């Protein structure tokens, strides 16, 4: 798949937001995540202790997790769509090391979709969310291609 320029701007535009706080959407992410789908929070040994959302929100911990990985996907969203160098060390780490099934790729795409229609309304209309989703779903399609080739495909 092939996101168009104006695709890519709409998704850029909404992200210019996230990136004027990257922690504390870092956080509602990871939370929405574990929340509606707590089964994802038992691949994170070192978290699996948080029970309330309260304990979560304390933790300093799932704050500083939640900045790496949405500099991470944000590295490879501005690459619009030429991010193959950036996904090959992801995809090791996450087939090989942690051991991530696609499944969870999908509900955090999820997650993050329902957080920046919270917290961003006018930047993310039905075009921005179509935008977002195709651009999640290019990133995955290309995530699962790759653990194939690592010889996971979870
Ligand atoms: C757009 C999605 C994702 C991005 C961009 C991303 C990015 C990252 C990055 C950069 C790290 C740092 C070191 C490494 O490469 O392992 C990391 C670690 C990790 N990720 Fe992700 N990740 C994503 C999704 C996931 C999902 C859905 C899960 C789990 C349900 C997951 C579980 C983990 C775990 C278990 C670690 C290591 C925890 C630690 O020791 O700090 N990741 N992720």
């Amino acid at each position: 798949m092939v996101l168009s320029e104006g695709e890519w701007q709409l998704v850029l535009h909404v992200w210019a937001k996230v990136e004027a706080d990257v922690a504390g959407h870092g956080q509602d992410i990871l939370i929405r995540l574990f929340k509606s789908h707590p089964e994802t929070l038992e691949k994170f040994d070192r978290f699996k202790h948080l029970k309330t959302e309260a304990e979560m929100k304390a933790s300093e911990d799932l704050k500083k997790h939640g900045v790496t990985f949405l500099t991470a996907l944000g590295a490879i969203l501005k690459k619009k769509g030429h991010h193959e160098a950036e996904l090959k060390p992801l995809a090791q780490s996450h087939a090989t090391k942690h051991k991530i099934p696609i499944k969870y790729l999908e509900f955090i795409s999820e997650a993050i979709i329902h957080v920046l229609h919270s917290r961003h309304p006018g930047n993310f209309g039905a075009d921005a969310q179509g935008a977002m989703n195709k651009a999640l779903e290019l990133f995955r399609k290309d995530i699962a291609a790759k653990y194939k080739e690592l010889g996971y495909q979870g």
